[PDB]
């Protein structure tokens, strides 16, 4: 697109922010607000622009929700056509939390900002819940956690390109496979629940540096999945579409793993107390004596994150629950 380059007598253009599947984000000035703002350009291809017109709707949508609440989702400024592209203007946010672990060379950040960025997000996930919205975001992941400010620990979530109301589901195959939830794994439905999911998902990471579940591929996604959470509940196996692309029903209504050739641990073996380091000074022992990170700080984490990793989508913590949960309170 070019730096310098002037749109409409209104924005100037400096400098490119990110690229997506959708087309790009740069940095802009706005001459009329006197203010810098990301413009999200998507590209002139029809599935694209429909998809970003979904994107525009449930902004707007948002938007007209005067609440606390809403404070933790990006702000849409406005949107226009040019040039044959779709054009979304927010907020200037910083850097996301992906770079934050990267720049703590993968070893994680403390309990207690673990601890901030989770209850500012489950606040979003309890805005996004209001009966009138039910937004899906169903991309949830550190790449699309933003800080407010370089200097704050302050944070909101973008990108609701994927992002579909109760009811309106396009596509079986959705999230990022190191945040995808056991239903949408196993081809069933899917409701709000599956950003919870993908919430534990990321506040783990988000302390240990690593992912919790880095399947390369679904088959491996689910192995994961089971090596720490075990075999999942008969009941949901029994209603699920794909449950046979990773689980085999015995005689007895009972059900396994399908293995295929070795060259994983024991379902239900890869203890998350261990991956924590819970009573061991925390992930790789790293966190020995650091104020903040005793065996009991670390159990009510350990506590919340299974709640947030129920198979169930049914008794899946919900955003107000896990709000009132004793990791949040002093
Ligand atoms: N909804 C949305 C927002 C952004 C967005 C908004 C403001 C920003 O400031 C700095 C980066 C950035 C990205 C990116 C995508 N992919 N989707
Ligand atoms: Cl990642
Ligand atoms: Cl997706």
């Amino acid at each position: 697109v070019k730096n310098g380059e002037k749109w409409m007598d209104r924005y100037e253009i400096d400098s490119l922010i990110g690229k997506g599947s959708f087309g790009q984000v740069v940095k802009a000035y706005d001459r009329v607000e006197q203010e810098w703002v990301a413009i999200k350009i998507i590209k002139n291809k029809k599935a694209f622009l429909n998809q970003a017109q979904i994107e525009v709707r449930l902004l707007e949508l948002m938007n007209k929700h005067d609440t606390e609440m809403k404070y933790y989702i990006v702000h849409l400024k406005r949107h226009f056509m040019f040039r044959n592209h779709l054009c979304l203007v927010f907020e200037m946010l910083s850097y996301n939390l992906y770079d934050l672990l990267r720049n703590t060379n993968f070893r994680g950040v403390s309990l207690n900002l673990t601890r901030k960025f989770a209850q500012q997000m489950c606040t979003a996930l309890l805005f996004l819940a209001t009966p009138e919205l039910s937004i899906i975001h169903c991309d949830l992941k550190p790449e699309n956690i933003l800080l407010c400010n370089p200097k704050r620990s302050a944070i909101k979530i973008v990108d609701f390109g994927s992002s579909c109301q109760l009811g309106q589901r396009i596509y079986q195959y959705i999230q990022s496979r190191f945040y995808r939830s056991p239903e949408v794994l196993l081809g069933m439905p899917y409701d709000l629940a599956i950003d919870m999911w993908s919430l534990g998902c990321i506040l783990v990471e988000m302390h240990t540096g690593e992912p919790l579940f880095s399947g390369a591929n679904e088959v491996d996604q689910m192995n994961k999945i089971v090596e720490v959470l075990g075999i999942p509940p008969a009941h949901i196996l029994d209603q699920a579409p794909k449950a046979r692309k990773f689980f085999e029903k015995l005689p007895d209504g009972t059900w396994n793993l399908k293995k295929t050739k070795d060259g994983y641990k024991p379902p239900g073996t890869r203890k998350l107390h261990n991956i924590l380091g819970v009573e061991t000074g925390g992930p790789g022992g790293r966190r020995a004596g650091e104020s903040g990170h005793t065996v009991a700080d670390y159990l009510k984490f350990k506590d919340l994150i299974l709640r947030m990793l129920d198979y169930d989508p049914k008794t899946r913590i919900q955003p107000y629950y896990a709000l009132q949960h004793s990791f949040f309170k002093k």
